[PDB]
């Protein structure tokens, strides 16, 4: 059975087979589309039982073989045996590098939520499983941090930390990103620094942080190992690329005081691979602008400079048919990339961006068959119909390998004292 | 099952029975999600209706319509139902009650999960067009709707029904997409004067009568097609095409563009759904969203694509993509709609507000009646989409009726 999407700017229409091979649930019916639930609890993360685990492990590995072009020969079915052996006596099983590798990159390359995966096949991925403690991962993590930002010219990477097993011995990342700044509430009800954060920042003020309670604070990464307590590590700051943010033609932007780090480096999510679970997977990768410029800055429940930078445009603030907001999102925007650009800081515009995940999807269907994409995260958060995936009809479905979201661990954490 | 939306900018949290009450289908499976196809199966609506389907879609209809007037179950309930019950067994079909016809077409607005401005959806004015027989006819009730529509710039919301499908051999069609958009003509070098997406359309009146004045906002005549016949052409007048010459409050120069934009948007392509019947020819009309002329109909690459100009005379860095100088000119054309529509006192509302107005529109309709379907992928302006609260707002898109459906452009159809 097949299945076509047109793109109604260009008349191109692509046919889609892969969805075949999908497993995994949308959260959607017949009779109701869930398309705009943030989080389909579908997406998220219960461990597994040998029942289920072997067809998990088959399928996997089946995948894996063809795409060495390997399907059925010995080495594939003495694999299969092995993986077979070892859960009946283990109930688990271990990934080959090779099959980690093959799986890292395939969890990008399905997640249909990402618009930058034209590079997935360039995945730089580190095997951090003879991990055993937090200051342990406190080095993979730096070397990681070292390694992907390269001083500005960003390299994809990911650092895979031991699987899940009973689900009481969890490797886990609290931070939501490695890189991240912290917020605090004043007793005033403001925000200093990132609202996004006030919550992992009480945490971290509670387990120890002496906070600088500055505006732009990089956030100490709270690790957790084997189960065990999280532990705080402060990333040491020459590690931390950051770019202040300037304007090209504004001179008074750079008294705004703002600057932003380089290095997006998502690490609360879940690698799903052959049915293991890597709970702590931290990857990074480079910014679209837009992340920075729309939603990080102007975000109402995030900076919300808006105001500020609209007041030092001397807008027309009161009535908002004067679109004083849309004006100064474009000017932030503009200064994003401008400031990153100018100290060669690895970044793409929304429009580079999009264009590009046109391209790849376009080859994905030749190659592939089918590109999962989710066409209300791939839109980017300004100028949507001026770039050309917004004309672009997607297919939403579910491959595995896959990234996942996990609850927060400090709500399903057995805490030792 | 009793499902739930959360807002992640304010944590307001819905909870979605109305849902529940589904008929139609939304294309998507457990397995593949398509809410961001433009026309699955189910969006369009040969297919006559039996005997049979008929009575079940009239009852399910007439149960609604007298839940929502306090007399369900009542006496004239049961009679109704009844009395519409024989007509079918009778006539293999029924007709409307004005009332039910008023009640039927503000639900198919209320119901219509893709449209942004249903807060205002009980205020439609309904305009009986059912004793209708021609095209003459027919042009003289859409010159009434323009006209009250319009009202000198304060516009009304409205709609126009024109005689129910039959046997589909007698099909009332209206068959321009809306009763008010510019001409599109093709060129010797290729190029394209006007309005492209109206090029086959423009090309049709022509070929079939039509004499183009050949400039840059042509309106295009109506093509009107009453009880299965050839359709015919017919020029609104003038004087009943209320149009916006657009210039910017702050750059002399944007005057020199030489841009206008008519004030009516006004849909006729589309099919109403009713207890079963479909009326196949229902032009409705409200006021524009500013995006829908400044984003789309000037910028789209496939219409007007004038941000290429816009910018240069802006003297941007067009060279580079990442100067955003597509999107800073984005910006300005559509505070010169806005500015334009205003200062001559037409209605116009900007993506800011609307989308505001629909956030308090889903609190209403999820505190009396229990939910409201919502499409995010139409919801959501094409511009500064994070900055409206419908961005950050999740939504559930299903199928009620009665509703608004796509149906066959007329000239595939038409046995000529
Ligand atoms: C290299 C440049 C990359 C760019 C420009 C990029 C861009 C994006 C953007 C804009 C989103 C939407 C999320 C949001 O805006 O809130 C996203 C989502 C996502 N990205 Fe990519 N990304 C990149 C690399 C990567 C890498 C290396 C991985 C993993 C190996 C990855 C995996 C994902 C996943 C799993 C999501 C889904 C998030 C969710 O479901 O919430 N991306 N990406
Ligand atoms: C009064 C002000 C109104 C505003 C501002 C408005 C706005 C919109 C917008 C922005 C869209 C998205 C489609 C596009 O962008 O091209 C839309 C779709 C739609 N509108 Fe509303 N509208 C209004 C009135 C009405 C009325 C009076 C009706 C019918 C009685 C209606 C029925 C629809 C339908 C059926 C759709 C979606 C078509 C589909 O399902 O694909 N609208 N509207
Ligand atoms: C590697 C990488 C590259 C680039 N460019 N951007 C990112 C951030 C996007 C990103 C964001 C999230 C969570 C955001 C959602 C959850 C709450 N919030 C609304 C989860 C990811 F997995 C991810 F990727 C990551
Ligand atoms: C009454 C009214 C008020 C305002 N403001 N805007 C509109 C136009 C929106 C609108 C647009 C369409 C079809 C357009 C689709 C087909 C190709 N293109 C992507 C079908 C509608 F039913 C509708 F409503 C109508
Ligand atoms: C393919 C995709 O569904 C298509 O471009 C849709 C997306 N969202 C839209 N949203 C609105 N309001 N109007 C549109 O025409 C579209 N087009
Ligand atoms: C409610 C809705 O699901 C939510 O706001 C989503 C919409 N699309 C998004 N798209 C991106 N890229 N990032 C986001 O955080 C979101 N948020
Ligand atoms: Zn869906």
């Amino acid at each position: 059975r097949f299945l076509k999407v047109k793109n109604w700017e260009t008349d191109v229409v692509l046919t889609d087979t892969l969805h075949l091979k999908s497993t995994l649930e949308t959260g959607c019916t017949e009779h109701i589309c869930m398309g705009s639930i943030m989080l389909p609890s579908q997406h998220t993360r219960d461990v597994r039982t040998k029942d289920q685990l072997f067809p998990l492990a088959k399928e996997f590995l089946d995948q894996y073989y063809s795409s060495i072009k390997r399907f059925g020969s010995k080495a594939h079915m003495d694999r299969l045996e092995e993986v077979n052996k070892e859960i009946e006596s283990t109930s688990t099983y271990q990934l080959k590098d090779t099959e980690l590798i093959y799986g890292a990159k395939h969890a990008w390359r399905n997640a249909s939520r990402c618009v930058g995966r034209i590079q997935w096949s360039k995945l730089q991925v580190f095997d951090a499983r003879d991990c055993t403690t937090a200051h342990g991962m406190f080095n993979y993590i730096c070397n990681h941090v070292k390694y992907a930002t390269n001083k500005g010219n960003l390299r994809s990477a990911i650092t895979i930390f031991p699987q899940r097993t009973d689900g009481k011995h969890d490797f886990r990342v609290w931070n939501s990103q490695l890189i991240r700044y912290a917020g605090y509430k004043q007793p005033d009800g403001s925000t200093l620094g990132d609202p996004a954060n006030v919550q992992f920042t009480e945490i971290c003020i509670q387990q120890g942080w002496k906070a600088p309670r500055g505006r732009f604070d990089v956030l100490p990464l709270l690790l957790q190992a084997n189960g065990n307590d999280p532990e705080l590590f402060q990333i040491p700051p020459e590690l931390v690329l950051e770019v202040p943010i300037r304007h090209p033609k504004f001179d008074w932007f750079k008294d705004l005081g703002l600057k932003w780090y380089g290095l997006p480096a998502v690490s609360n999510m879940l690698l799903e691979i052959g049915g293991l679970e890597f709970s702590a997977c931290p990857f990074s990768g480079w910014y679209m602008g837009t992340e920075i410029g729309v939603r990080d800055y102007c975000d109402n429940s995030r900076y919300n400079i808006l105001e500020e930078v609209a007041k030092k445009m001397d807008l027309d603030m009161r009535k908002t048919s004067s679109l004083w907001k849309d004006q100064a999102l474009v000017e932030i925007n503009i200064a994003v990339l401008y400031s990153f650009q100018s100290d060669k800081v690895t970044i793409v515009d929304h429009h580079s961006a999009t264009e590009s995940f046109i391209k790849h999807m376009e080859n994905e269907y030749r190659c592939r068959g089918g590109c999962p994409a989710d066409w209300v995260w791939i839109v980017p958060p300004m100028s949507g119909s001026i770039t050309p995936v917004f004309h672009q009809e997607m297919l939403n479905y579910r491959l595995t390998p896959s990234f996942e979201y996990q609850p927060d661990p400090w709500n399903t954490h057995v805490w030792k004292g």
